[PDB]
């Protein structure tokens, strides 16, 4: 068995790659979703993940600097893109520029990831902090434990937007994309795969995640593949 722990942006890809794993060997995948903050933390404490995949480099540093993966034993997998979503049927442009006025044209709520600990919500800080809107956008936010909370917010209308990352506008015909991030308002959004125990099936599974096959997966679902 291979216990894989995944930040929840990578919920469909990394589920297409087990049942891919699942039919061309004897062994059997566990995988685990939720934001990279509450995986790591829980590795930390003694969850037996073989492998972790973080949403941004930060958690899985985090793990590092307690001993919990080795700098050899990481990998940085996938980018991604900072998208504003909108419920379908309320759709907006929006252009994250210095120029536009948070206060016109964000008349409700916002919802994302915790700014503090979710990698969405601190990609999200980030480029708010970059934009000149952090302390207009702060009062209006909704903040939830993982991106696909946040999503699911948006889809059911309960919040008028959200930030997401491009691959999870993509997998909700419920939600509209409002507006792309420039790459110059935050960080890289990258993910790197760590190999936290070092076995047989878990070293295979780690490979396999680089491998041409995965590579087919990842693209389909809009994750780009890092050099
Ligand atoms: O760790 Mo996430 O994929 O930003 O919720």
């Amino acid at each position: 068995s291979v216990t894989v722990y995944a930040a929840a942006s990578l919920t469909n890809a990394i589920n297409d790659l087990e049942k891919i794993y699942e039919k061309q060997n004897k062994v059997e995948v566990k995988t685990s979703y939720a934001g990279s903050s509450t995986l790591a933390k829980q590795i930390e404490a003694g969850a037996p993940a073989d492998i972790f995949i973080s949403a941004d480099t930060q958690w899985m540093d985090y793990l590092q600097n307690k001993k919990l993966v080795a700098a050899n034993d990481r990998i940085n997998l996938l980018g991604n893109r900072l998208v504003l979503i909108t419920p379908k049927g309320q759709s907006l442009n929006i252009k994250l520029d210095k120029a536009t006025d948070p206060n016109k044209v964000f008349t409700g709520k916002i919802c994302t990831g915790d700014t503090k600990s979710v990698p969405v919500g601190k990609y999200a800080k980030q480029a708010f902090t970059n934009l000149g809107w952090w302390n207009r956008i702060e009062p209006k936010l909704v903040e939830t434990e993982d991106v696909r909370v946040a999503l699911n917010f948006v889809a059911r209308g309960e919040c008028q937007v959200g930030i997401v990352y491009a691959t999870d506008a993509a997998i909700s015909k419920d939600v509209k994309v409002a507006g792309i991030f420039p790459e110059n308002t935050h960080s890289p959004i990258i993910y790197p795969l760590g190999l936290i125990k070092k076995n047989s099936n878990s070293a295979k599974f780690y490979q396999f995640l680089q491998s041409n096959q995965a590579k087919a997966v990842f693209k389909k679902y809009g994750f780009s593949m890092l050099a």
